[PDB]
C-alpha cells in the first residue's frame, strides 16, 4: 500500500542476479546528477537510512560526453580502486559543470593530484587491470539493466527506483521519501 510496484518503484521484467545491494548510475556531465549529489545530498542521505549490513555503489556512465565521458568512467574506476571516491566527486562535478576547467584527460588527473593522490599513484592506477575490469564491470551493469538515462538507482537487482512517484514540493520531503523507499526495498 505504502509502496506499490509502479508508483514509487518499478519491478524489472528481467531481473539481474549477482547485482550489488543498492546501485546508483551517474555521470559527471549529467546536470540532474549535480543536483542529486551537491544540492540534494541524495547519496549520503539514502546511506543514513539504509539498514546495517547493506552497502551503496555508484557507477559512472559513458553515453554522455563523448570520449571524455569514457575517460571520466575510467577516471571514476580509479576513484573506486583507490577508495578516494569520498573526496574527488565534488571537484569533478565542479571542474566539469561549474568552473569548466576539466576539458580533457589531463585536467582530470590534475584534479586528483590537488585532491591528495601522488601523480605516480594515479597514472599507475589508470593503466591497471583493476581499473579496466571496473570499466568493463560498470559498462556491463549499465547494459544489463538496460539503462537509458541517468541518474538512476536499482535495488536487489530486481527493483528500479522511480523518482517520478514521489513528493516534489519540499526538497527535504523528497529526500527522505526517496531514502525510505530504499530502506523498504532493501528489506524486501
Amino acid at each position: 500500500a505504502q509502496y506499490e510496484d509502479g508508483k514509487q518503484y518499478t519491478t524489472l521484467e528481467k531481473p539481474v542476479a549477482g547485482a550489488p545491494q543498492v546501485l546508483e548510475f551517474f555521470s559527471f556531465f549529467c546536470p540532474h546528477c549535480y543536483q542529486f549529489e551537491e544540492v540534494l545530498h541524495i547519496s549520503d542521505n539514502v546511506k543514513k537510512k539504509l539498514p546495517e549490513g547493506v552497502k551503496m555503489t555508484k557507477y559512472h556512465v559513458n553515453f554522455m560526453g563523448g570520449d571524455l565521458g569514457k575517460d571520466l568512467t575510467q577516471a571514476w574506476a580509479v576513484a573506486m580502486a583507490l577508495g578516494v571516491e569520498d573526496k574527488v566527486t565534488v571537484p569533478l562535478f565542479e571542474g566539469v559543470q561549474k568552473t569548466q576547467t576539466i576539458r580533457s584527460a589531463s585536467d582530470i588527473r590534475d584534479v586528483f593530484i590537488n585532491a591528495g593522490i601522488k601523480g605516480e599513484e594515479y597514472d599507475a592506477a589508470w593503466n591497471s587491470f583493476v581499473v579496466k575490469s571496473l570499466v568493463a564491470q560498470q559498462e556491463k551493469a549499465a547494459a544489463d539493466v538496460q539503462l537509458r538515462g541517468v541518474p538512476a538507482m536499482f535495488v536487489n537487482g530486481k527493483y528500479q527506483l522511480n523518482p517520478q512517484g514521489m513528493d516534489t514540493s519540499n526538497m527535504d520531503v523528497f529526500v527522505q521519501q526517496y531514502a525510505d523507499t530504499v530502506k523498504y526495498l532493501s528489506e524486501k
